[PDB]
């Protein structure tokens, strides 16, 4: 019980942080900076999260990643398309 | 072993993929468009993290949150230097 109220703190206060941004930069669509290799490693790290989180039975580690993959994850495809949509643009 | 392998390959990647735009951060100390507060909130489950660690016996979530500190204490102290330097000036 305290071990997991803790987990569940340092969950929320980890992913929620910087999420604001995250939400921003889907809706505003302003991928102007992004790297798509470092979320891809970012990424990468987070569904092997999910993995380890499965292994250790560990909810806080499991939920975290999960709802941290799901804010990242759209963001990743959006500065992918940006980047096709700039590679047809200059082809043109 | 094999568990604490699956750890320490999602620890590395999480911890060290945007690592170097801290690194980055800290010897350029462009500090501009960073949040005071977001760090504030971050560094606080960083630290609750290290306690989960210990709690719960787990190697790979503690040093992934111990080095995770290092890269974001510097940048909020300096973003502190950085805006108060701003602030005595402009007075």
């Amino acid at each position: 019980d305290t071990i997991l109220l803790t987990g569940l703190f340092a969950a929320f206060f980890t992913t929620f942080a910087f999420a604001p941004q995250s939400i921003k930069t889907i809706r505003t669509r302003n991928t102007e900076g992004i790297s798509v290799v470092m979320y891809i490693m970012f990424l990468t790290g987070v569904i092997s999260w999910i993995a380890y989180g499965i292994m250790r039975s560990d909810f806080a580690v499991l939920i975290a990643n999960i709802v941290t993959l799901f804010l990242a994850a759209p963001v990743l495809v959006i500065t992918l398309i940006n980047r096709r949509k700039k590679h047809v643009l200059e082809s043109s």
